[PDB]
């Protein structure tokens, strides 16, 4: 299965850098979202999900379609609590009609990432809508309750390494889990709508019990409130995992710079970037741009 990116018609940075202007205004706006959170954490796991679906094997999934448009992906039980993200973006998929579906859940996941004050990610424009049936099953996104080699294995099939996968999980500072939502509570650290290495660092740095939640889960949980997926744990675990767990809880560049790249490669897992294809546009943030 091979997709090509393709321009949306006429568009060059500057459009996309009004869409981008747009998400990240409405991310200062809507401030009172999940107890004061915001949607940036949302977004940021709306474009993963969008892209984790993805299989190297065959081609099918990944962000390139935008199926999560469709019921069958919509009402994933793996992507329960995303409709706060989707519902989010609709008011500017209204402004900006023209851009893919695709185009717009990942610029999200970067509008997001950028304006919590996270690393640069270059992004590329051209994914093209697909229709109904080219939505994939349920079930392709991982576990929680699971251990390192689960999640070894598991990110295989997105074409991602050790290195890969501990800097993605990285993300897990950002945001909670939510009872309600996946049947585990709680969040990573301290400042959960910034982006930081401190996921890294309360692995290492916090006393970690092992309990079961109000949904009978269990957890990794510490006395500061903070809480672990088993599978965020396994990164502890593992004696490979464990070692890339302490380079980015103690250098916060090369964390930012390995999240960026595996981020912009999630995202763009599945397609084809013709030679002649616009370079990716690394787009300014408010701040940088005073606004
Ligand atoms: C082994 C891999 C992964 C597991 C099992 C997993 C699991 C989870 C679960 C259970 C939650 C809570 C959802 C809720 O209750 O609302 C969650 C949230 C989150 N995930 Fe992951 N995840 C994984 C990887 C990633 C990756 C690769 C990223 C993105 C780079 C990511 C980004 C986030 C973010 C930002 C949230 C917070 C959402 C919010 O606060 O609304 N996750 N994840
Ligand atoms: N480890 C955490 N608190 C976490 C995991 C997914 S979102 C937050």
């Amino acid at each position: 299965l091979v997709h090509v990116a393709s321009v949306e018609k006429g568009r060059s940075y500057e459009d996309f850098q009004k869409v981008y202007n747009a998400i990240a205004l409405k991310l200062r706006e809507d401030d009172e979202y999940d107890n004061y959170i915001g949607y940036g954490p949302v977004l940021v796991r709306l474009a993963w999900h969008i892209s984790g679906t993805w299989d190297k094997h065959d081609n099918t999934g990944g962000s390139y379609g935008g199926t999560y448009r469709f019921k069958k992906e919509f009402n994933d039980p793996s992507n329960a609590g995303l409709q706060n993200g989707f519902k989010f973006l609709e008011p500017i998929h209204k402004e900006f009609p023209w851009i893919s579906s695709g185009d717009l859940f990942s610029l999200g996941g970067v509008t997001a990432v950028q304006e919590m004050q996270g690393p640069k990610i270059p992004w590329r424009c051209g994914r093209v809508d697909t229709p109904e049936d080219t939505t994939p099953d349920n079930g392709r996104l991982p576990d929680a309750d699971k251990d390192a080699g689960y999640v070894r294995t598991f990110f295989q099939r997105l074409n991602m390494n050790d290195r890969e996968v501990v800097a993605l999980m990285g993300a897990h500072a950002l945001g909670k889990t939510h009872l309600k939502n996946s049947g585990y509570e709680g969040p990573g650290g301290a400042a959960n709508n910034v982006f930081t290495n401190e996921f890294y660092l309360n692995l290492l740095n916090e006393d970690w019990k092992l309990e079961k939640n109000d949904a009978n889960n269990e957890q990794w949980d510490s006395k500061s409130g903070y809480m672990m997926l088993p599978t965020d744990y396994s990164l502890i675990q593992d004696p490979k995992y464990l070692s890339i767990v302490k380079e980015y809880a103690n250098d916060q560049d090369k964390f930012f710079k390995d999240f960026s790249k595996a981020f912009e490669k999630l995202l763009e897992n599945g397609i084809t970037f013709p030679k002649d294809a616009p370079s990716p546009f690394i787009f300014k943030t408010l701040e940088e741009q005073g606004l």
